[PDB]
DNA sequence: ATATGACGCT
DNA sequence: AGCGTCAT
């Protein structure tokens, strides 16, 4: 009773850009913004498979994944604009440049951890603590959270819209916070939601470009949060929400779980949602999945995870990809060398960017392969020294730790034949 | 036939 | 080290 941890020590934000790319090529083309638009890649095979969708094709039922001639059947004004193709692949330099630009105003604020391309998570707890002290006991207007939802409001007795079912929420949850309290978990987030309101505001008035956000006390349920009100919204998830929020959240939902062994915890104890775990003990769970996720879930299901927030915005590994689907898969010693010449060659460029910009080198390339049948994304990864950013020094010595597996007796031919290349520089050291 | 990145297990 | 899982 009095020596229960409910994970309240911690105000942690996973701000999402929305529809990033699409964004990004509607910030630069003026005539796709507030239009249903996508990009898309590889404009050959079925109009180019869709990588990203504006909220007003999804309207239409236009999705990630899809091929834009599919898409088009759903959405006949369908804009469409196409990622960059430099040496025979896609490339994302324009998107990974509009990353930094969000990365480093979300830097300004306080330590973040780069997630994906177009999301980081934020550690809000000790930007909280010195903006209190700031506000000595003044309350908090809802004029300073003029897009926060409070998930779980409103309730009970007091509208029809949208927008109005959003500040009665609100306004039940300022109502009821307690500024007398600087030790209140709820104040804390409260603050925190203060602070992603400004940073949200720089971002969009500095490179024009909209998100959304989750603020919680742990990266879960931040990311959870972030989803709840896409897309320009952000979400406050509190400690007390947990238990109805959980009540119907499906299992597959929640991080780290929408793979296999989010599945298995559906087959193996027969429940359907994240609240049901709460029925277990940790050494049930323990027993069943391990003592690492039984630990994990049986905090988690309760709103409480201790993952922290790493501060790091630069990626740990420069890697460069492309795969040969279908019949394009390379089956000749000539295609193996030619693309990945290609591959070390964007991979140069990117590496002699990375030491000039962020002061450090790559010391070690991995190859990695995959042949045609294997179901796993990868097939092979073998591992060399990087000791020059050459490009024809790196594709030869990534040639050299695969060529054993040419099962061919022929000089000229490769087989089985390749499905994708894969070239990832890694073991970064201060230069 | 939809290019990447972080991390755990052994 | 090499493979597997999870994610955008
Ligand atoms: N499977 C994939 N293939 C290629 N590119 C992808 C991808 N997933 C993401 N990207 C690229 C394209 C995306 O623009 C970006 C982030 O994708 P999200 O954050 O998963 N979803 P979005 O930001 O598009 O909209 P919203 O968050 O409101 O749902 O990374
Ligand atoms: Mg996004
Ligand atoms: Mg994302």
């Amino acid at each position: 009773g009095p020596h229960m941890a409910t994970g309240q020590d911690r105000v942690v934000a996973l701000v999402d850009m929305d529809c990033f790319f699409v964004q990004v090529e509607q910030r630069q083309n003026p005539h796709l913004r507030n239009k249903p638009c996508a990009v898309v890649q590889y404009k050959s095979w079925k109009g180019g498979g869709i990588i990203a969708v504006s909220y007003e094709a999804r309207a239409f039922g236009v999705t990630r994944s899809m091929w834009a001639d599919d898409a088009k059947k759903l959405c006949p004004d369908l804009l469409l604009a196409q990622v960059r193709e430099s040496r025979g692949k896609a490339n994302l330099t324009k998107y990974r440049e509009a990353s930094v630009e969000v990365m480093e105003i979300m830097s300004r604020f306080a330590v973040i951890e780069r997630a994906s391309i177009d999301e980081a998570y934020v550690d809000l707890t000790s930007a909280v603590q010195e903006r209190l002290q700031k506000l000595q006991g003044q309350p908090i207007s809802a004029d300073l959270l003029p897009s926060t939802y409070i998930e779980g409001l409103p309730q009970g007795p007091t509208t029809v819209q949208k927008e109005g079912m959003r500040k009665q929420g609100l306004f039940q949850w300022l109502d009821s916070l307690q500024i007398d309290n600087l030790t209140s978990p709820d104040l804390q987030l409260t603050v925190g939601a203060v602070i992603v309101e400004e940073m949200r505001a720089a971002i969009e008035r500095e490179t024009g470009f909209q998100c959304s956000a989750g603020i919680s006390h742990n990266k879960v349920l931040a990311k959870l949060a972030c989803g709840l009100n896409k897309p320009n919204r952000q979400t406050l998830v509190s400690h007390g929400s947990v238990p109805q929020l959980f009540s119907q959240m499906p299992i597959r939902k929640i991080r780290s779980l929408g793979g296999k062994l989010g599945a298995s915890v559906i087959e193996i104890l027969g429940i359907e949602y994240m609240g049901e775990l709460t029925q277990f003990t940790e050494s049930q769970l323990q027993s069943h999945f391990g003592e690492k996720n039984g630990s994990w879930l049986y905090a988690m299901c309760r709103g409480i995870e201790h993952d922290p927030v790493k501060p790091r915005q630069l990626p740990k590994t420069i890697g460069c990809s492309k795969n040969f689907p279908g019949k394009t898969a390379l089956a000749t010693r000539e295609q193996v060398q030619w693309w990945l010449l290609q591959l070390a060659q964007e991979l140069e460029e990117r590496l002699t960017k990375d030491r000039n910009d962020n002061d450090r080198v790559a010391t070690q390339l991995v190859v990695s392969i995959r042949v045609q049948g294997d179901k796993r994304l990868s097939s092979l990864r073998r591992c060399c020294a990087l000791t020059r950013y050459d490009a024809h020094k790196m594709s030869h010595d990534a040639f050299t730790v695969i060529k054993n597996c040419n099962t061919s007796g022929i000089q000229t031919e490769w087989s089985p034949p390749l499905t994708m290349l894969f070239l990832c520089a890694t073991k970064f050291s201060a230069s």
